[PDB]
């Protein structure tokens, strides 16, 4: 298996100085996936947003460190459950090749605890998608159980054929908060994509 | 793990006398899932339809028999790729219970060969969904590679918590043809759902 490079794959940029601090602007390498217009252009804390968070020693919200490095990438939706889905997207330069198995892996985090009166109990559900063009080739919609305060690795696989309709289209990755329950913040880290062509 | 009963779980009803024959009406136990209005009420062969098919000895379209029994359940969409998704749905009497792991398994078939000038080469993609009410709790969107002429088992899992928003809602199953490529017929068989509550 050969790795396909992913920009800002660990959400390590921007660098953060203080544990549990966070940015509220889309991290470099990624764009905001927002089909239901839940995330504003002008960002503020306490409203729907995305960014990075420093999950380091002494974090109050996990029983572990970030899966990789210092930071995680998060999507927080304050709208009520059922309002839509949102998250991160990254379109790669690599294109879909025939007779190839693609393996997309990402760690998904269930924030625990409470912050200034807002409980982090509960989890909104996640979906990890592998795209070619605008088509979702394969996705893991919420199959893993993630305990409060831990991360778990999601794996998504797709195998192309020699006559796949989407051959030559750009590969893409989406990391989605399903907003199916509250607390509706969701963390991701350590994105990896491999191929095993013939 | 305790099995939850599923009506017409193997698509064995109606009974079929001739290998490779098929019905074009929704099988009992299931309804037609058709969010994009691709499947007509008045059914004809050669247009979008669903039904059962007898995959028995001497079948021309598989290198194996039906996963279970005589028949499979199919969804055939003749619209072009990208037109929408359709399939089967079944709403169960069982309701979502707290602190329970649900395991949904179904065999998915990739029809092979050709029939009267129409090639069965290619595969449209599948999605298997576990529902509570109208919410997709978990789904396997097309993660398995299925060779031409075989079936493979898809597994979908969901673990509920003690305060799940959808507790007490009816469980449901959807079996979906993604219409992401042609040939855009898709087979299913041997649906099973288990729970492992505390
Ligand atoms: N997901 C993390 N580990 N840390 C950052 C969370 C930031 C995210 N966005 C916000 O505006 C804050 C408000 C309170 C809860 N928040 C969130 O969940
Ligand atoms: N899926 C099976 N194993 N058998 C039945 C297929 C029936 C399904 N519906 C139809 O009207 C026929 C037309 C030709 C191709 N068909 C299909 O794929
Ligand atoms: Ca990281
Ligand atoms: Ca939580
Ligand atoms: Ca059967
Ligand atoms: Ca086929």
């Amino acid at each position: 298996a050969v790795s396909i490079p992913i920009n800002n794959a660990g959400f390590e940029n921007p660098f953060m100085d203080v544990v549990d601090d966070y940015t509220i602007d889309t991290p470099p390498g990624w764009t905001t996936y927002d089909p239901n217009n839940l995330v504003p252009e002008k960002r503020t804390t306490w409203t729907s947003n995305n960014g990075v968070g420093y999950v380091g020693p002494g974090t109050q919200f996990y029983n572990q460190l970030a899966p990789e490095g210092r930071n995680i990438g998060y999507i927080y939706l304050s709208q009520n459950p059922g309002s839509g889905v949102a998250g991160f997207e990254q379109i790669l330069d690599a294109t879909l090749e025939p007779d190839t198995k693609y393996t997309l892996t990402v760690d998904v985090g269930n924030l625990a605890g409470t912050f200034k009166g807002l409980s982090f109990a509960g989890f909104p559900g996640y979906r990890v998608e592998l795209l070619a063009g605008d088509t979702v080739l394969a996705a893991d919609h919420n199959n893993l159980f993630i305990k409060e305060g831990e991360f778990k690795t999601s794996t998504v696989t797709y195998t192309s054929t020699a006559k796949d309709l989407h051959l030559g289209q750009k590969l893409g990755i989406r990391l989605v908060n399903l907003l199916q329950d509250k607390f509706s913040g969701l963390d991701f880290d350590n994105v990896r994509l491999t191929t095993e062509p013939t």
